[PDB]
């Protein structure tokens, strides 16, 4: 019964989650003056072109678009990564106000809200698995603000009407999630945590520098998204974002100077 409420939200999650508090949480805030360029660093390489989508749920904390993950046909190489990563899912974390909604943020800025695409380690077999591991996933993070819209969105954004409330399903078939990349691959890197309960510490960040741009009416209609399920009283899902936790002993890394 975790939330984004007053009463549920990200400062009660301890109680359930004492790893909320734990060495490696994420989102955080990533200081671009401390950040140390690796040379080491590959070139990203994502592979997305036999992406299968499926389906979109409503889970009651966001939207999620799943993908078939049963062979290697969208995955996520190289960068600071060893192996092969399976894309499961993207979904996103968003503001009430184009102010807030990123997790993550850059020198303490927020931006509108947060793309997350998630992919699991393929030598751990199943995702259950690999959120096991301190390697087992890799989550790469794009940081959307509000100007002009971004067209390979608008997909998503038609289906929504269908998935208004929790437990809401609806078919989600030949998605391209190219559609909602930058344009360049310059990324940070860290070690940290799934960023919603259970909070687990399995996580190779990528957060890209370059942001995507979408439209006013596009975010709006995340922000018509309920919390709730059919028939209960409305709750609009905004402001489903953890905010920026300790570095502690971490370092971020730049794959650019
Ligand atoms: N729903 C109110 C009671 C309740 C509040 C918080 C949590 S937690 N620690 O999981 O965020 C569980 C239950
Ligand atoms: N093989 C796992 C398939 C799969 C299971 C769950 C989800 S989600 N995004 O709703 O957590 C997506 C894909
Ligand atoms: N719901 C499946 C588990 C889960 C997957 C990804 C994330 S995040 N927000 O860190 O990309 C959290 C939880
Ligand atoms: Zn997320």
């Amino acid at each position: 019964h975790w939330g984004y409420g007053k009463h549920n939200g990200p400062e009660h999650w301890h109680k359930d989650f004492p790893i909320a508090k734990g060495e490696r949480q994420s989102p955080v805030d990533i200081d671009t003056h401390t950040a140390k360029y690796d040379p080491s660093l590959k070139p990203l390489s994502v592979s997305y072109d036999q992406a299968t989508s499926l389906r979109i749920l409503n889970n009651g904390h966001a939207f999620n678009v799943e993908f078939d993950d049963s062979q290697d046909k969208a995955v996520l190489k190289g960068g600071p990564l060893d192996g092969t990563y399976r894309l499961i899912q993207f979904h996103f974390h968003w503001g009430s106000l184009d102010g807030q909604g990123s997790e993550h943020t850059v020198d303490k800025k927020k931006y509108a809200a947060e793309l997350h695409l998630v992919h699991w380690n393929t030598k751990y077999g199943d995702f259950g698995k690999a959120v096991q591991q301190p390697d087992g996933l890799a989550v790469l993070g794009i940081f959307l603000k509000v100007g002009s819209a971004k067209p390979g969105l608008q997909k998503v954004v038609d289906v929504l009407d269908s998935i208004k409330t929790k437990g809401k399903s609806a078919d989600f078939t030949n998605f391209d999630p190219r559609g909602l990349l930058p344009e360049s691959l310059d990324y940070w890197t860290y070690p940290g945590s799934l960023t919603t309960p259970p909070l687990l510490e399995c996580v190779t960040w990528i957060v890209l520098k370059e942001p995507i741009s979408v439209s006013s009416e596009q975010v709006l209609k995340f922000r018509k998204l309920n919390f709730n399920g059919e028939g209960e009283p409305e709750e609009l899902m905004v402001d489903n974002w953890r905010p920026a936790q300790p570095l502690k002993n971490r370092q971020i890394k730049a794959s650019f100077k």
